[PDB]
């Protein structure tokens, strides 16, 4: 796909799976319109999130919604996560890996551009 | 202040000054109000942001954001920024800080509460 997730536990040191993934695109009335969304698998990784056809040039917003992800662990009770706004296809088409850190306190996302 | 901020440039190595930081607190309406913003001193660090009366218990988000921050070295744009978003004193009162360490296509923020 032209745009994919993979998110890693610093905590259990392995995939993060099931940590909900919600993309968005800034519309022209400068308001984030829903995109796309999903739940990782077993290896960090959301399968078949967006099409080529349907991700277009467009300011993004990918939000690794962590809310309650350590809840079992009894780990972060300020209830952290992030978001990575980048410029998806502003000369060309091209394929864009976010790849994501978790821990309690702190959060690290890393875009692969290619 | 109750809400500290502390920027890392990962490739100049040193406290990155100028960029520009903008808290939101999360309305009951379910929407981002304005909170505080300024932009990184020569420390990495901006000087009374939020008093302890004006920062209350709520949800607050820390957007990071950059203006060609990389220009100088020549190396590649790539429009990235990031948020953070914690839920603030959900018991008691407290001192956040908010680090964060800057790359072009890399982002890190770590939350030290105290």
């Amino acid at each position: 796909c032209p745009l994919m997730v993979k998110v890693l536990d610093a905590v259990r040191g392995s995939p993060a799976a099931n940590v909900a993934v919600k993309v968005f695109k800034k519309a022209a009335d400068g308001t984030w319109q829903d995109f796309a969304t999903g739940k990782t698998t077993e290896f960090g990784e959301i399968h078949e999130l967006t099409t080529e056809e349907q991700f277009v040039e467009g300011v993004y917003r990918v939000e690794f919604d962590t809310s309650s992800y350590w809840k079992g662990l009894g780990l972060s009770p300020f209830h952290e996560y992030a978001d990575v706004v980048f410029t998806a296809n502003d000369s060309g088409h091209r394929h864009y890996t976010i790849a994501a850190l978790l821990s309690p306190f702190s959060y690290s996302t890393t875009a692969v551009v290619s």
